[PDB]
């Protein structure tokens, strides 16, 4: 569409903790934000699934690496 409009529902549910803070956030975030946004999982499927986002790239989980898990294509 243009850039990245598709983060918005995202960074919204995941600011919560990189609100202010850098985008990346810790497994521990995701676990709690995955399991509720768009998505809703479990800690494990979320932590055992960061794996594909989060991984040394840059930071932890940010909103570019963190999409992919509400909709790793």
């Amino acid at each position: 569409m243009k850039d990245t409009d598709s983060e918005e529902e995202i960074r919204e549910a995941f600011r919560v903790f990189d609100k202010d803070g850098n985008g990346y956030i810790s497994a521990a975030e995701l676990r709690h934000v995955m399991t509720n946004l768009g998505e809703k999982l479990t800690d494990e499927e979320v932590d055992e699934m960061i794996r594909e986002a989060d991984i040394d790239g840059d930071g932890q989980v940010n909103y570019e690496e963190f999409v992919q898990m509400m909709t790793a294509k």
